């Protein structure tokens, strides 16, 4: 109506403390959306993550950043969406996307996990359903297969982190636009964005 | 005479993860390899860094996977299968929640203990749990739900000293294992407690 989304999830590793690693991109979007809407994300052990509720254009939007292992992110998502009776196609998972360069971002419903250990676990723990939405935040692709974990668990160099941060900012605006004008208008704005 | 042909040190790859508790097992391998002057080689077919050490004239292969921790079994199984090494001949070094910092133990078998690396290693080794472990105590946080954050954090300095002493003693005992065998290695290691 015309925006089906009730849960926004931001995937990230629960540490280290010290580092803005590419694998945590999704969480940066949820943190910035929350900050802007004065939501304080609170630990909620029952959902194995940090949670909040926003109200945007009078639509309730729950937010989650799992604090499980990345490969058990599905446990957090399913625990909360079961609790509040949110369906898979009502969930949007924001995550780092190897298929797009730094500074680009896209909305999509369904698809594969693309080697993303969080996405893969989410599909499984949602009863093998891929039709949840994704917010794909581009981080570039290292080249090789075997180098993928080292890439995603590394810190983007500073100029590249700017592109990422710009895409986080636009993705938040487009999430707001999504809550106000629906999914199609939101995508149509976000997919023509390109950092700086 | 002793059962171990492959020593694995579980680890997340990269500089940001190198000093995290979840990497304790790689500290053991990296220190053993430094002492024996071997530079680990990246072998993409094995999803990790690997070497061969000569210790008391035994051959010990070493491996530190550079996959996600939860895909550690890919590296171990690819290497084990290549070199024809069975699970009972593999020692996996890993951070152990149920033991305090400053303590380390050898063990054969058991479950994964929530450790996502151990879990995948069991699965990729055909659901065989009977590989040896070098359990490196890192303690646990007060709440179950903090465990991932705990292991992916760096131990504070005093605590890291205990960890480093236990890495060092584990290395000495791995050398003893190769000279005097498991029972003697184990008797020595299991009376160690860094204070």
């Amino acid at each position: 109506v015309s925006q089906p989304i009730k849960l926004l999830v931001g995937l990230a590793n629960p540490g280290p403390e010290y580092a803005k690693t590419r694998h945590n991109a999704g969480a940066w979007v949820v943190e910035e959306l929350a900050r802007i809407h004065n939501v304080t994300l609170k630990n909620e052990p029952k959902f194995f993550g940090l949670t909040g509720r926003l109200l945007i254009n009078s639509q309730e939007l729950r937010v989650l950043i799992p604090t499980t292992f990345m490969n058990l992110s599905g446990k957090a998502i399913a625990a909360l969406a079961n609790f509040y009776q949110i369906k898979p196609e009502e969930i949007m998972v924001a995550h780092n996307e190897l298929d797009l360069p730094p500074g680009v971002a896209k909305f999509k419903q369904g698809g594969g996990h693309g080697g993303h250990n969080g996405l893969k676990d989410t599909i499984s723990k949602l009863g093998n359903n891929k039709e949840f939405y994704r917010l794909r935040l581009g981080i570039g692709h290292p080249g090789h297969k075997d180098k993928v974990a080292g890439y995603v668990l590394g810190k983007a160099p500073a100029k590249e982190q700017e592109c990422l941060d710009a895409a986080v900012d636009e993705s938040v605006r487009c999430l707001e636009i999504l809550m106000k004008d629906g999914l199609t208008k939101a995508q149509n704005r976000l997919h023509t964005f390109k950092a700086e």
